[PDB]
């Protein structure tokens, strides 16, 4: 009967090396076979309303004649097998979808949808080949780990998201154990002190001494922290290269405020020209989809709109698994919320055709220091060779505030920006109140004159809209470790006192800054701990202890020979 | 096959008066009858992650041999009849009950679950006195709907509770709508705003002229805002009276900064006695269960433990529902989130046997007004006669800022008071700084001895923790509406200038104040829009136009004579 199906729960599945997977099967009641949905879950199958709040109100997509099947991945939860991260995801997903398509209520075409992890399995799904995967749909994921979410474009450690992460999945580890262990309640109760303060566990040096982590979950340093270069290890579970050669349709979802929105978009872009790509932008962070932050609300449309979603998903799933050929008429290849009018719209493409990329110069009358120093953005060279000055002490970084962090207060992307203002290390550049509006909607950068007195060392750049009424709010921001500068994979350290030009990826935003507000960018050496520290030495940061660490006497060149400015990806409509 | 289901959509189920509701069937794969569980549902029985975050790991029940039942309470989504608030709730429910104890799939025992109001509609079910109903779980929820969440025990009126849940269920209304209509894209947008602005909204006066949401619903008018009083017209629907003859077991969960909590509270107390009894009660508002807030994080500890709700509700029924009379052996009687300590701790009943409720009493030197000003509390009666005295203009109220607000800003129950204490109707006394802990566990109430020059005006009082950094965060607030000062059913004015001593509620918390923290109390005449502002005319206040209403000079007696003050439920362990 339309709209009825039955669930079978823990449907043993063998994987080419004979370790089982378990899975939940939600069949609808029907005659013949019908479409198939896979989504691969790190979180325990079972526990359904963890994750899919963020997703699509996917028991419609069962009423509606598709089987879903829900896994637990290998290692986890009533899965046989040990837990590694990423690298048995390929084959695994690879086996599983061979598995659905030989069963008697498969019609032969497959689909995978999900948020985060239950997002990057599904490019790892796609990169398999099988024929019968016909459509996936990855929201807040990534093709490229190094990039999202364990290190960055700029070649610093995402400190807090690796910590937090880490923490959460020892504790499930732990909740679901085989034989239970004495050392268990006191474990669990470490690793809840971690996540009350990732800022405070991402503070001890070194950095890759983790008794607790390290033995829950080896891979933490073994992988991640003992490999900070974006090397083989890490383009051995990189997906990115392979896109290109996919055909595979792609319903894309990302967060402004999301960790992972810079490789979201970027998957987007690279599937687009060979297959039937959609993409969804709304001002979220990966823990908060309310729309509502502590010093900025988007109003009630800005709330991840979880019907529509659905509504999205099914039309998506109803033209490349069903065949039918309308069935995404009126629905637009991109959707997003664009901040400051705070209003979805429909654009044809992403980047925006139409899209200027601007420069904004920094200048200023003296010391760009503070929010009330003379720093100045202007579409117009500076008149004359300034340059501004600070020390960046390790011991005293800039504390991380909203953006894209993930566990470490990551409830709060547009924070206000205020609380950092009258520090020294953080040069301000803002542009005079604007009388006319001004869109900023695409990828962001910044290009830096810079030089130290150190042969390493951080830059970040974070861009700003400033409100009348104060508040300062964070839209988009990114880092450049200085050996990185050039490459992720072969890095050299820097000459002291020599001026470098330097790129900030700065990932991307949508905000129109109103008549009122001004245009606004702060400078520094440190974001923390949404990045980790540079030590300032050229050392292996990781495993370096605070008090062998140098400061750094950092400074910003500016001028009509050292131009440095932000790029930013103009809309006028 | 245990652990297996079936789920059968849009089952019609008739009521005695031949209108029919439609219910989900989740039915474990079984040879006999199972016990079963419902859930009435006014927000869509389809959408179930919703609501469910909030609750429960339902489908354990259901893979564990419970039989679940979502309905679509009368006259919404794919029930048939008419939607008015409360009035059904009764009979269908009883009819609905009555039809589960006749299928075959029953094997006689039914339980209810479910949160705001799925919590609510358990105590109209459970008043019918349908013997196979053997256990309730309402959550978040009241039986009494004047007290929680219309009015309160104060007598005024939660504006902005009633104006959001409207623009709700108004926002519904349409979306589901039989035959769509022209007007309602635009009615769609204009209830949104309502949503964005329920302060706004609930500043436009006459209250009583609602064009949009009286059209839409009726019942806003027609019940809620035209019967000010605890009238006839609130005592059908109110079940509290009835409970103390029930001998029905209840799972109770409240939140204390839940807007129903003082009424949560009140049923566990009302029931204890006659049935086993359970209360749980975390640091929640009613749409944040995260234990984070703007200025107030309860560490993770206090993130809503579905899990663990899940395994205590299966305890709970396995004991009341399947004769297993040591499930709910280990558990606690009472559980609750002491905050400050900020940890969960068991109790043997609530109020907490060993409670010392201890006067504190209003002293000071000059004026109160102000957070600068020089009010005390002291557990010693004040040495000398004094009074201070404020102007309370209703076109000027004082903001509300946390607490127990629903739908403004309801995010951030234990809200920073400093934004407010700069103003000089909000009167401020404080304790010395504690050197010693003080626990405050329980029901919190004000006695004042106050006078108006008007007839009648309100008294509001905000128990407030004073950290050291400077934050003063809300615990627990009260109103008096000095009409129904005496009751809340007869009505009476005041005299100009006469003394009278009135008791404010204040409901109830659970706070450790450390040392280096005050405890204080702000004092005022409004607390605008958790409620309504008083007109200080003795008029119908919700017919009254703005520039109709009067300005109050308000005053607060402390001294020997008039010895004004707050009680608090000291717990000394
Ligand atoms: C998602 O489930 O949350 C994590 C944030 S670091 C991420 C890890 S790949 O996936
Ligand atoms: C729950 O579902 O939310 C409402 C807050 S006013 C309440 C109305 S009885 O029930
Ligand atoms: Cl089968
Ligand atoms: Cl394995
Ligand atoms: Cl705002
Ligand atoms: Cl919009
Ligand atoms: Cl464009
Ligand atoms: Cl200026
Ligand atoms: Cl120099
Ligand atoms: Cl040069
Ligand atoms: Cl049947
Ligand atoms: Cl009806
Ligand atoms: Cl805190
Ligand atoms: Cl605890
Ligand atoms: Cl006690
Ligand atoms: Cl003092
Ligand atoms: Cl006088
Ligand atoms: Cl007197």
């Amino acid at each position: 009967v339309d709209g009825n199906y039955s669930v079978a729960s823990n449907v043993m599945v063998p994987m080419r090396d004979g370790v089982r997977l378990a899975v939940d099967l939600y069949r609808p009641d029907a005659d013949g076979p019908v479409p198939v949905l896979l989504v691969r879950n790190p979180y325990d199958k079972f526990d359904v309303f963890a994750w899919s709040t963020q997703s699509t109100n996917w028991l419609e997509f069962v009423r509606d004649g598709y089987a879903v099947v829900i896994q637990d991945t290998r290692g986890l939860f009533a899965s046989e097998g040990e837990f590694v991260p990423h690298v048995d995801d390929e084959a695994d997903a690879e086996d599983t979808l061979s598995w659905i398509l030989e069963q008697a209520w498969c019609d032969g075409n497959v689909g995978m949808f999900g948020v985060s992890y239950l997002g990057v399995t599904q490019w790892q799904a796609a990169v398999s080949g099988v024929g019968g995967l016909k459509a996936i749909a990855p929201s807040m994921a990534s093709a490229d780990l190094y990039r999202a979410p364990w290190y960055g474009p700029g070649g610093a450690l995402s400190v807090e998201a690796l910590l937090g992460w880490s923490a959460l999945i020892g504790r499930q580890l732990i909740t679901s154990r085989s034989d239970a262990r004495p050392e268990d309640a006191a474990d669990f109760v470490q690793l809840a002190a971690i996540l009350n303060d990732v800022a405070g566990a991402a503070s001890v040096t070194p950095l890759a001494e983790q008794p607790l982590l390290g033995r829950l979950i080896p891979w933490v340093i073994d992988q991640v922290v003992d490999h900070p270069d974006n090397d083989e290890s890490w383009q051995s579970i990189s997906l990115f290269e392979r896109l290109g050669g996919l055909a595979t349709p792609a319903l894309i979802t990302a967060g402004w405020y999301d960790g992972f929105v810079g490789e979201s978009l970027r998957t987007f872009v690279a599937v687009k020209d060979n297959a039937d790509a959609r993409l969804v932008v709304g001002p979220w962070s990966h823990s908060n989809l309310t729309g509502r932050n502590a010093d900025r609300k988007f109003g009630i449309a800005a709330t991840y709109p979880i019907q529509e979603a659905t509504t999205m998903h099914k039309a998506f799933f109803d033209r490349h698994l069903r065949g039918e050929t309308d069935a995404l008429a009126g629905v637009p290849k991109v959707r997003l919320f664009v901040m400051g009018i705070d209003e979805w719209r429909d654009e044809t493409d992403w980047p925006l055709p139409d899209t200027a990329y601007t420069p904004f110069y920094l200048g200023g009358s003296g010391a760009a220091n503070t929010s009330t120093g003379g720093g100045t953005l202007s579409t117009s060279i500076s008149g004359t060779e300034s340059a501004d000055t600070y020390l960046y002490d390790p011991a005293d970084p800039v504390p991380s505030l909203g953006g894209t962090l993930l566990f470490h207060n990551g409830d709060n992307g547009p924070a206000d920006q205020r609380p950092i203002h009258d520090r020294d290390d953080v040069l301000c550049y803002s542009t005079e109140v604007l009388t006319d509006p001004v869109e900023v909607t695409g990828t962001v950068s910044a290009r830096l004159f810079v030089s130290s007195s150190a042969v390493d060392t951080d830059f970040t750049a974070k861009l700003v809209d400033v409100f009348p009424d104060g508040r300062a709010i964070a839209l988009c921001d990114g880092i450049v470790r200085m050996r990185y500068r050039e490459t992720l994979v072969n890095p050299t350290l820097i000459e002291a006192g020599e001026i470098y030009e330097v790129a900030i990826d700065m990932l991307a935003t949508s905000n129109v800054f109103l008549p009122g507000h001004r245009i606004m960018v702060q400078v520094s050496s440190s974001n923390f701990p949404k990045y980790d520290r540079n030590s300032n030495t050229g050392g292996v940061i990781a495993r370096e202890q605070l008090e062998e660490m140098c400061t750094a006497v950092n400074r910003i060149h500016r001028g009509p020979e050292h131009p440095s400015h932000i790029v930013l990806p103009i809309i006028k409509r």
